[PDB]
């Protein structure tokens, strides 16, 4: 019987026994009866018609139209009437691109950003600072362009590899992706991830190291900055006015995951502060600097986010945490309902698409393989119930960049797994099958040819080669 390809699946589908030839739009309104993210989209043998209770509601039912268009360009026969009433699970459908690890230039974000419209997500993530560049602008801290956002190469290749977006390519991009329904969240990560910044400011760190360079391997740092130095919190304060300014979603993703504390341990300044104030040990340190630092954001208006690590002791109440360690999401589910925290799910086990997607594809000696159907099995509730887990946002997708040098091997890795991701974030579980989402995924390989010239085909053999091992 025939039926539609739309990823996501919608929550409601009734199809009709006759057969439209064109989607000409005949009407579109917007109206009270339906919530501000809902649409109902009625194709009728004359054309389609369209009601949204909200302009969000809209983008989401004219992107499903698109995704008909395609449908019934590839169906010269027609493709079935019907009505479908349709409204997302989660409110947080995310993906996270990593610059700081391989400079993505504007038009690349674009393509990124017009692909994630089309499976409606709304979220998009920039991990915008690490240890082997450093991608944000920063009036009065121009070390930041001529050191921190250039490295000599990556992995022993021998290719420098360099870029920093400007305050006006930013904005543009902002404003693009709220146009396609898209609120985007910057991440600097603090205290630590900060060799790049280190190789700029030596001085904003315990043990200064004037020989220090941005990092071109991966690995962890011990580099921090020194909470003691009156310049770090002037620094941090310029960051945040220019997130500020640039990202009106008002969120600044500060990292969070564990840091190695042993530099701070030794640091002339740390160890007597730590004795002023009373502070047993360095993650009593590492409390302290997280309220001051949620402080600057509060009086800013802008609110933290962080990776969940479950015996920080970092957050408070309200605050949003991102479960992300394999084997911790239902317990971050529970400790999170009891913290009052709200949570998103972006569980590596199911949702890091830095993870080679076919067995025996490059893993640079520690990834584990995640499927396509593997990650199609995600429940971000992991089975709770919508009363018993209502803290719950989301879903959300790392394509961390390490390892990903360009948009082909970016877009690689990505798709087609973010269409499962995208999946997961909207459809009711009583709409979803592992048969149903690998049937519209064959049709969506030509979809996405005619549209945006890419190819979504995956096979053990057809990753674009790498430079390195
Ligand atoms: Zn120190």
């Amino acid at each position: 019987t025939a039926q539609y390809s739309i990823i996501p699946e919608p929550s409601r589908t009734e199809l009709r026994q006759e057969t439209a030839k064109t989607l000409q739009l005949l009407s579109d309104q917007e109206v009270p009866t339906l919530e501000t993210d809902a649409y109902r989209l009625t194709v009728t043998p004359q054309g389609a018609h369209l009601a949204s209770g909200g302009r969000e509601g809209r983008i989401y039912g004219l992107a499903t139209l698109r995704q008909l268009r395609d449908q019934l360009a590839g169906q010269p026969e027609g493709i079935p009437c019907g009505v479908i009433t349709d409204k997302p699970r989660y409110p947080w459908r995310g993906l996270m691109v990593d610059p700081a690890r391989h400079f993505i230039p504007a038009a690349d974000l674009k393509k990124f950003v017009d692909m994630m419209a089309y499976y409606k997500f709304n979220r998009l993530h920039l991990h915008l600072t690490d240890n082997q560049g450093w991608r944000l602008p920063v009036p009065g801290y121009p070390k930041l362009k001529s050191v921190a956002s250039r490295r000599e190469e990556s992995f022993g290749d021998g290719i420098p590899h360099e870029g920093m977006y400007t305050k006006q390519e930013l904005k543009e991009l902002v404003a693009y992706c709220a146009a396609r329904g898209i609120d985007v969240i910057p991440e600097i990560d603090m205290p630590g991830h900060n060799q790049a910044l280190h190789a700029a400011y030596p001085e904003f760190f315990c043990f200064p190291k004037p020989d220090m360079n941005v990092r071109t391997t991966a690995g962890n740092s011990k580099e921090l900055v020194c909470p003691q130095k009156p310049e770090v919190w002037k620094f941090y304060a310029s960051v945040f006015n220019e997130l500020k300014d640039i990202f009106p979603s008002g969120i600044v993703h500060l990292g969070g995951d564990e840091a190695p504390t042993e530099l701070w341990e030794k640091c002339p300044l740390c160890r007597e502060a730590r004795t002023r104030a009373a502070m047993k040990d360095e993650q009593e340190q590492m409390k302290a600097f997280f309220a001051k630092t949620a402080a600057l954001l509060a009086k800013n208006g802008q609110t933290p986010q962080f990776w969940y690590e479950g015996n920080a002791g970092i957050y408070h109440p309200g605050e949003t945490v991102y479960a992300w360690r394999q084997g911790q999401a239902l317990q971050s589910i529970e400790k999170t309902k009891k913290a009052g925290l709200n949570l998103i799910m972006a569980s590596s086990e199911y949702c890091y698409l830095d993870f080679p997607q076919i067995q025996g594809q490059r893993n640079w000696g520690w990834m584990k393989t995640t499927t396509l159907q593997k990650c199609y099995d995600l429940d971000p509730a992991f089975g709770k119930p919508e009363k018993e887990a209502g803290h719950i946002r989301g879903v959300h997708a790392p394509v961390w960049a390490e390892r990903l040098p360009d948009l082909n091997h970016l877009l690689y890795r990505a798709y087609p797994r973010a269409c499962a991701i995208a999946e997961a974030g909207w459809s009711p579980m009583g709409v979803r099958s592992w048969e149903n989402f690998r049937r519209k995924l064959a049709d969506h390989r030509q979809f996405i040819l005619k549209r945006f010239n890419y190819d979504m085909e995956r096979t053990q053999g057809n990753e674009p080669a790498f430079r390195w091992e």
